[PDB]
């Protein structure tokens, strides 16, 4: 456990018996929907955290199901707040196997909830406790912009390393267009600037130190995506996490982690 996940290096993958090795990657297909798979896989790492099997969430049931005017599912994604609202609007979230994803049934009509579906939400909290003395916590999620800490990169790195070991992940945003280089199939520890924005959510999943191409010491995140187990290596890819010294941006553009109250199995 700790020699797989510590504060200089972590990767639960190469644990072939950690609940997280075992959350197989998944295919978003031709919908813009990264924002539930990295929400939900965020959910995912909490419980097997907390000692849970590696059980998927239903992404096609949140994508369909909602509140309010019809909203363009499969066009334009949505946000890991409109992702705990879902959550706290409907209290079920069913599992893969009973409502399983195929982009193409994205916008569809929410289904009903059968008697013998699983509810991977079952004694599922969203935390809205108020403990700082200011009226802004409590909102059920926390989010930092890398553009925040542009002259304190340390601490976001600190707080990113300090969820993932926790939590299993965080929920990561970037701009997409990023990843598309012909460059990203591969091993190699990319090394490039962010964008002013960012349009597409991934997960950061461990991390570790390497030497880059120029002989200097650096450090990499470890990045899950959603396009599938042939999308880049196997399915994620490594970035250092600084980048090139005269980016304006970093890659990473903000980070996202939900508060939730769950027993431990
Ligand atoms: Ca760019
Ligand atoms: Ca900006
Ligand atoms: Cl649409």
């Amino acid at each position: 456990d700790n020699m797989f996940c510590n504060k200089e290096y972590c990767n639960r993958l190469k644990d072939e018996n950690n609940c997280i090795s075992n959350l197989q990657v998944e295919d978003q297909g031709n919908c813009d929907t990264s924002w539930i798979f990295a929400s939900k896989y965020h959910l995912e790492t909490i419980r097997c955290m907390k000692g849970y099997e590696p059980t998927k969430i239903s992404a096609l049931y949140v994508a369909n199901c909602y509140k309010g005017e019809h909203k363009d599912r499969c066009d334009e994604g949505s946000s890991p707040m409109e992702f705990l609202q879902i959550i706290e609007d409907y209290g079920f979230l069913p599992a893969e196997s009973n409502y399983p994803y195929n982009y193409v049934k994205v916008g569809e009509q929410c289904p009903k909830v059968e008697d013998h579906w699983m509810n991977l939400w079952d004694n599922g909290k969203i935390l809205h406790n108020k403990n700082e003395p200011n009226s802004l916590d409590g909102k059920g999620y926390t989010a930092y912009e890398s553009e925040r800490f542009h002259d304190n990169m340390d601490a976001f790195v600190k707080i990113i390393k300090t969820e993932v070991m926790n939590k299993g992940s965080v929920i990561a945003y970037i701009k997409a267009e990023n990843v598309m280089g012909y460059e990203f199939s591969g091993k190699k520890v990319q090394n490039l600037c962010g964008d002013d924005t960012a349009d597409h959510a991934v997960n950061i999943v461990g991390y570790g130190n390497y030497v880059n191409s120029e002989g200097e010491k650096k450090s990499y995140w470890i990045v899950r995506n959603s396009w599938g187990p042939y999308w880049g290596d196997e399915g994620y890819f490594k970035v250092d996490m600084y980048g090139p010294t005269h980016c304006h941006f970093n890659f990473i553009h903000s980070v996202v982690i939900f508060n939730v109250d769950l027993p431990m199995n």
